[PDB]
């Protein structure tokens, strides 16, 4: 009855996987704060698999041809004459995730004559102008949290990996090196060091719980302010203002999307802020910081390390200095379809999907807009 | 009138460092106990220096030469004609980090006729044959806790390292490419894990402390059971046995010490007890796990990663297996010997050989045998 268009990234450059490291995942119940995890009628799928790459298909196509609908899956999205485009124009339901987004321009949502959902798998709905999804009653939907506790792990891996120096040190095991001093001449403890966080929000505090027992002091900013409670439990020390906070700080991790006001918010003037050797994370958006700023900061020693997994632009150029420069920690854009990750959103993009179909209402904290 | 014989590291392949990264450390008040940091009556480095090389002295040329000693520092330690042992004769303090080991074997301690003083730069004496100093009167003496955090930091790291499959995605950004299916068909979130600790005593408390946030569930074995308040404040799980926690675990960690009863303890037989596609890091000792029987499990996918910073044999041969296996976390042995350590295990040196040289009494919690 419906044709369904969702856009994947490739399969692993060997082939879809046939097996994998782990036969199931951790159950868990709820997010911090009580919301459930998807809860879909059914999955078709063992928890773990790849379901975000194009074959994984985030296991939906049993489900969707036994009930008569076409199943379209592509990773072909970018440009007028892309798989997706061409397959857009009589598609019912759009899936894509943010790794790998399928955007929805105002000019390609009045293209899908037929489009009814958009659907991210994933979180967030910036790759779809809202306006004209509203003007087209077009639902717009989000598997809320599915990867927030991912994010947040990812970055309290990479501020242990920026203060240990953890990189170059692996690099001299897998080389046949030795190199103690030169593995630890750029390596420190976490303990004691103040981390701040511009921005709590889902990510952000689930970051600073997870320093807490590293015995850093806790520092943040953000537009409105933690509860008392939460603040004394883990020790936050609140700051009005992101430039009052930094020169406090030996490590600075990022939570905030992408506005007029955030962009290059870490340049070449903010940078003389931060403490000589200080430490940013950045999982949030790539252009948050200044591209060059940073390069120019590692190279002067005014920051001793920086990582995270995004980019501008993304996908990374080849050549983007970001991938070679010293102190660098980078991972592509991934913290968030990790396979635990993955298993959630699959099962809240079936859940919505079944919703959807049955004409019974969506959840109100999947809802963007209806 | 004395002689300190001091072995340390290499300098790094460019040179010592002339700057460093930072211009100073976090203070620190005190370990997780109670045990006060070292308290030397001064230092004469900045903390963050370079300390545990051969350029870095522990700081101690300026103190030692202005109290008329002789300060011997080389990196030459192994064989019966290198610096150490030729200089080893007179020598009446002798000053080495596990990291670099001047070993004290029975041997050598026979030659040392002045020998007074083994003094770990570090924690532990392995290096050093015990029951030759107790038989010479010979004191020996450890930076007590001084590394302890390092250690378990270095161990959350790498168990959020080996489950996230750090190590291969940032392969894939630091040669051009992004390849997400590629990075994320081996990765994992922690949350909800179950990590088993191999003992808990400095290191695997402070590990598993850390890990708590995570919302990972905690398992532990020891030879002596924690205080039941401990275990209630992390909600942590007994086993009487390793082999009766290792079923139950997808991370264990191992930080407990190398004797008869635990060497080989990961194996072909007891590696068959453990989750398929469990995770282990190992800061302890190399030879808690046959070095082959974890590159077999590796390869059987009975392991899905193996990270740790000890190897057998130390230093680890260019052609180590566990360099290039699969699903590898590993770094030289290193974590015990950041800047922050270096700092507190050349502050606790020098407090030391000040008691020492005064005629004070050690710190009981640094003496591994008294002497005199
Ligand atoms: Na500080
Ligand atoms: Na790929
Ligand atoms: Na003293």
């Amino acid at each position: 009855s419906a044709k369904i268009l969702c856009v994947l990234y490739d399969d692993p450059v060997d082939g879809y996987p046939k097996t994998y490291a782990r036969d199931d995942l951790p159950k868990i119940d709820h997010y911090p704060g009580g919301q459930t995890l998807p809860t879909p009628k059914a999955i078709d799928f063992t928890p773990g698999a790849l379901l975000g790459s194009v074959s994984g298909e985030l296991g939906l196509r049993k489900y969707l041809e036994a009930n008569g609908h076409t199943f379209v899956v592509t990773s072909d999205k970018d440009g007028p004459d892309s798989v997706f485009e061409r397959e857009l124009v009589d598609a019912d339901v759009v899936i894509s995730q943010p790794f790998w987004p399928a955007y929805l321009t105002p000019e390609r949502i009045a293209k899908a004559k037929n489009l009814k959902l958009a659907l991210t798998a994933g979180i967030g709905s910036d790759h779809v102008d809202l306006q004209s999804a509203i003007d087209r009653g077009i639902t717009v939907a989000e598997v809320t949290y599915c990867n927030s506790i991912s994010v947040a792990e990812h970055v309290v891996m990479m501020i242990l990996g920026l203060v240990r120096n953890y990189i170059p040190s692996h690099d001299w095991a897998r080389k046949g090196g030795w190199n103690i001093a030169d593995c630890v001449e750029h390596s420190y403890d976490l303990e004691g060091m103040t981390v701040g966080s511009v921005a709590a929000g889902r990510i952000g505090l689930a970051v600073l719980r997870r320093l807490a027992p590293f015995d850093v002091k806790l520092h943040y900013t953000d537009r409105h302010r933690l509860p008392e409670a939460v603040e004394k439990e883990l020790g936050l020390v609140w700051h009005d203002t992101r430039e009052d906070m930094y020169p406090h700080c030996d490590v600075v991790t990022l939570n905030v999307p992408l506005h007029p006001e955030t962009e290059h918010m870490i340049n070449d003037e903010t940078l003389k802020l931060f403490k000589r050797g200080a430490y940013i994370v950045n999982t949030a958006r790539g252009k948050l910081a200044d591209r060059d700023a940073i390069v120019r900061a590692i190279e002067s020693g005014q920051l001793a390390g920086y990582a995270g997994d995004v980019w501008f632009p993304q996908p990374a150029p080849k050549d983007h200095p970001w991938r070679t420069m010293k102190w660098e920690g980078m991972t592509p854009h991934i913290s968030g379809t990790s396979l635990s990750a993955q298993a959630r959103y699959a099962a809240g993009t079936r859940e919505i999907l079944e919703c959807f179909f049955e004409g019974r209402p969506i959840r109100d904290e999947y809802l963007i807009v209806q």
